[PDB]
């Protein structure tokens, strides 16, 4: 018996100790945008209320109809540590028990989560204010739960759930229980959360960090951007755009659809490479595809995409003949999932955890990188002329090409468009050439005889298979 | 200042596997050591002592040993060491590296499965033992942390619950590399003043392999990386000892690996025409409603070894970093190195203290440092010389960049010439610049220990 002995505590600091691992504030959402989805979401809605009485002047809300939360889970929300997606075979990208208390703490001082399950809605309040406010320096977390249906209280306290109600009333955005229903009304389904990030972190100028002015539709990075800054970074539309290799759950910013994109499927000349990785065999005592493309569309947008269980970690990693002065697989973008068996991924989700392990792998990104140039043989073809077959005869190099029709439509031709049904939530590729943000697009409107219908089965592309020496 | 009672909500808590959490921050080890060494330099410590104490029965075959001379820690300071974010040191105005209350666990649980603290003060002897072992041996999934305290002068056991003690020390004895108390109080009095530290990180993570990730053999006066170190590495990424002799702008705490004095340098002290910038930060001048001194130089020793070296409150937080004309085709502003102490008014670092928590912030002190770089360089007026020339006058007469100049004496007396080697005297910790070593030097060695500190006063450049 170890009760006497003393255990290690979260104080209140550690909050933020904790918000500091993130200092890619898009991979903080995605923190959040990662949770849904392992709920299974087939939608996260990321949308701003505007609340000029909070810090920010608008709250951020990521509205996921996923399993949800019951009071246990939701609790173990704020069980540090704690995750029960980490199990073996797991396809959850959560394995840290950390992810939605880093980011959210990164995001903005407070955040109130509104999750939904069976017959139980539940609120857990993480509130920085009401710490400060009245100097706890524990981290102090309610969670009242109610019936879903009765809108009753489910408590085995009622001074516990008066208590936390009021502290939800006092130091949160929603002043009343008719607020907090009215959030909870939010989660349309039987199952759903809804996580509110208020309080934002604003910068030097007072301005939250977050800019949703500056395009209604994206939650943006609110500062200036450079020739050579990537829009992933700067804008979280992009970001969202390609969080996830396999994009199943419906991204949706300010109402608005992001339009997901394999990296793989928008690339020339694809060409998948089984790397029999002797850390994966290693661990499977205790294969990895990598997929080479030209990015003709934009150039610029290369570098090796690493995903770690679906999850991307590292974007635009330089590799092999891209770490040269010469342009040599210029232009390639590169995406390997690497599975946890394989790497792990840092703290923040943005790095390794086992630096050495992920030298190896981008060490054999780089090997089979050269190798694909070898096998594409564009250079036997003349890359500047290549290059310029798509319009890419400015003298310099990120900018884009030539948007004259004729080398638009000489790009497009050579990259299959694939979309996904917003219905069946199933990847199509269609024989035509879209007009331009996404639409509602469902199986319904294929032209493709062969798939128009929302039972096909999803007829998935198979990358040509390239062997490396 | 709270309206009601709060004893029934919940909270927030640690369980086992938040420790592997908080480890994976550190995906740079060195990063992990470098916790502990800036706990002992926080500790006021004027010695830290890095070294393995070989343990075949343990995993890595070795523990990891952290001795420093600095203030210790009382029972209470001891027990705040597990209040995760808990951080004395985060004060206005310290000079204190720690603020996050986390370096410690985070760097322990990434370096080793389990640490056992030993900490010596006035006359209390506390240890902390920190045992994933014993957690996932016994099914825990809180982190429950042994305790006990000893006085320091008798030896007896200090604690107001003598089964929590019995509990506490049979847990050290069963799990922790040490079975007896006589070999407890034999760690303790590797304690030799009246105050300080020993940290023992064992059961070290292993590589695939199944060898340590440190390597001490390779080197046994060095903590190595076990890795092959490719031509671009960098020794202070794979060598420990050359990640210490850099880890503090202002290095006053002496670091030993394996009993060999650590030659702590300035990067800003040894280089060739170094000018101080005076940059203003709006930042700054904000917080402190609540500037930097950007230092330029050319290291001639190793043109290769160039890049922005970021320091922050004193530690090293960014190193190598490349900024200005160094990240574009061409070797302007080639072989500088750029030092700068980012107050924490100005820069935080981030959770792994590897980075700037505030990228925005981080990316403007970069490109201001670039343009500071850009100045220095049409300061020093290379075109006088010629890049080419000015480096072959010291031994660059190689086509390639990245090797070593030319060691023949007349190159490497020209080099001397420019770089007044500094000494820090072993008894006193001053620096000490001498006119023209590995186990000691002191001020008469040369002057006196009681003579002030002649302070290197960097010329001062102008922008713009
Ligand atoms: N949107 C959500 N829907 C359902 N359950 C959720 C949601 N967000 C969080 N949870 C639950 O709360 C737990 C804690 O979240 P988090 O702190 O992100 O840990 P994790 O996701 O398990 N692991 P990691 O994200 O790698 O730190 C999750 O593991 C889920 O069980
Ligand atoms: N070697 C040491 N000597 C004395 N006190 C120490 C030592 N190591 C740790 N401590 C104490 O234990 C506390 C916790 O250590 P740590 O987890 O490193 O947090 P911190 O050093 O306060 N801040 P950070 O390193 O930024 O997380 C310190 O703040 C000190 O009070
Ligand atoms: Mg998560
Ligand atoms: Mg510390
Ligand atoms: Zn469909
Ligand atoms: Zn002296």
């Amino acid at each position: 018996n170890y009760s006497s002995l003393n255990r290690a505590q979260l104080t209140f600091e550690y909050l933020h100790t904790n918000s500091t691992t993130h200092e890619f504030l898009f991979g903080a959402l995605a923190e959040l945008v990662d949770n849904a989805r392992d709920a299974d979401a087939t939608r996260i809605d990321i949308y701003a209320e505007r609340r000029e009485d909070l810090r920010g002047g608008f709250m951020l809300c990521f509205l996921d109809d996923g399993a949800g939360m019951d009071p246990s889970d939701a609790a173990s929300v704020i069980q540090f540590g704690k995750s029960a997606k980490r199990t073996p075979e797991s396809t959850q990208i959560g394995q840290y028990g950390n992810g939605l208390k880093s980011g959210s703490m990164r995001i903005g001082k407070d955040f109130i989560l509104f999750t939904k399950k069976e017959d139980t809605m539940t609120c857990l309040f993480l509130s920085r204010t009401f710490h400060e406010e009245e100097g706890i320096d524990e981290v102090i977390v309610p969670l009242p739960t109610w019936n879903a249906r009765t809108r009753e209280p489910v408590t085995d306290n009622v001074e516990k759930f008066a208590i936390e109600t009021e502290l939800i009333y006092k130091y949160s955005p929603f002043r009343t229980e008719e607020e907090v229903m009215t959030q909870f009304m939010k989660i349309p389904g039987d199952s759903g959360t809804l996580v509110i990030i208020f309080n934002l972190k604003l910068m030097d100028n007072g301005e939250p960090e977050l800019d949703i002015i500056s395009n209604p539709r994206d939650i943006q990075m609110a500062e200036t951007s450079p020739e050579g800054t990537k829009p992933e970074r700067r804008s979280f539309r992009a970001y969202a755009a390609v969080l996830y290799i396999d994009p199943r759950m419906r991204i949706f910013i300010h109402g608005h659809k992001v339009q997901t994109k394999r990296l793989s499927c928008c690339l020339y000349k694809p060409r998948m490479y089984k790397y029999t990785s002797s850390r994966f065999k290693t661990r499977a005592e205790q294969e990895l595809n990598f997929v080479f493309g030209v990015n003709i569309e934009h150039r610029d947008l290369d570098g090796m995409f690493i995903y770690n269980c679906s999850r991307l970690i590292k974007m635009y990693e330089k590799v092999g003949p891209q770490l040269e002065g010469g342009m040599a697989c210029g232009g390639v973008v590169g995406v390997v999932d690497v599975p946890y068996l394989v790497l792990e991924p840092t703290h923040n989700k943005q790095d390794f955890a086992d630096a050495k392990e992920y030298r190896h792998l981008l060490r054999a990104m780089g090997e089979h990188l050269a190798q694909y140039w070898k096998d594409i043989a564009i250079a036997q073809r003349g890359i500047i002329k290549f290059w310029d077959e798509f319009g890419y005869l400015s003298a310099n190099w990120n900018q884009p090409p030539s948007s004259e029709l004729r080398y638009k439509r000489r790009r497009a031709m050579e990259i299959p468009t694939t979309i996904q049904c917003d219905l069946c939530l199933k990847w199509r590729t269609l024989p035509f050439q879209l007009s331009s943000y996404p639409d509602t697009w469902v199986c319904s409107m294929n032209p493709d005889p062969e798939q128009d219908r929302c039972e096909a089965s999803e007829q998935k592309q198979k990358v040509p298979l390239g062997t490396f020496r």
